């Protein structure tokens, strides 16, 4: 029993914290859909990216699994009951790479009334994409801690195969906290749209703007008409903004680093 390697390997099969959950959409403008789409297409290929990663945290509990069983090989070879070459730990048997499903990525007049409707047929707050918000936020520093579970080797084991466990153990180490990086990216670029959101919400006219207009008994059609007018440019001056201000970048992680081929594994390579 090799206890110091098998800690450092279930360490590395450890459980990663839950993502970030499903968000909808706060209304049913154009501009709404298309970001959306493009955070929803930024999230879901973050998730595809994680578990990749998670893959490749478990090829190397496996490979260090498989360097412990190699050690065990060579105390067996440690017949004194018939009275010390190095062994190639057995790696025909663990799985490789997670691939990382190819999904591809999103791209891009009316009167006030409809538009006010639209928007107040909504959530005027957007909540679930404020906290789809907050949740990728908070993932980034999960994302950090999660990386620690690699970044230190198995206590009492040297040997190439034990400094190439661990130089993979720090690829991937830091790969997890670049990978947090990119949470606090998405968050960023959600926190740059439900800003914007609030903005319209709060310039384009209101469902009160609307009654007040269908309600009031105007003198003229000249009155009536221009008071209009004014709507409508208000209505198109916010959702103008809305559209400029809202646009948004693709999230695009690198692949996780894969561990590969481990040499042989000598006597004396693990503490006494």
């Amino acid at each position: 029993e090799l206890p110091g390697l098998e800690r450092k390997a279930h360490e590395c099969e450890s459980t990663r914290p839950e993502g970030p959950g499903d968000a909808t959409k706060p209304d049913e403008l154009a501009t709404t859909a298309s970001v959306y789409s493009k955070l929803m297409a930024s999230a879901a290929k973050l998730k595809a990216t994680f578990a990749a990663g998670d893959r490749e945290g478990e090829r190397i509990a496996a490979a260090i699994r498989a360097a412990a069983g190699a050690y065990q090989k060579i105390e067996e070879q440690k017949a004194a009951e018939l009275s010390a070459e190095a062994v190639v730990p057995d790696m025909s048997g663990i799985p490789g790479p997670l691939a990382i499903p190819s999904m591809e990525y999103p791209s891009a007049e009316m009167d006030w009334e409809a538009a006010a409707r639209i928007i107040h047929s909504g959530d005027t707050q957007a909540l679930s994409m404020k906290y789809f918000r907050d949740q990728w936020r908070d993932y980034q520093s999960t994302l950090e801690g999660h990386g620690r579970h690699f970044a230190n080797p198995a206590e009492g084991w040297a040997g190439a195969a034990a400094e190439t466990c661990a130089e993979a153990q720090r690829r991937l180490s830091t790969w997890w906290a670049d990978m947090g990086a990119e949470c606090g990216r998405l968050a960023q670029e959600a926190t740059t749209f439900v800003d914007a959101h609030d903005k319209l919400v709060a310039n384009h006219p209101t469902l009160e703007n609307v009654r007040e207009f269908e309600e009031t008994e105007w003198a003229s059609e000249w009155d009536r008409q221009n008071a209009w007018a004014m709507l409508q440019e208000q209505s198109e001056d916010a959702l103008e903004a809305y559209a400029n201000g809202s646009q948004i970048q693709e999230i695009r992680p690198g692949k996780p680093p894969s561990i590969g081929g481990l040499p042989a594994v000598n006597d004396g390579d693990v503490q006494a």
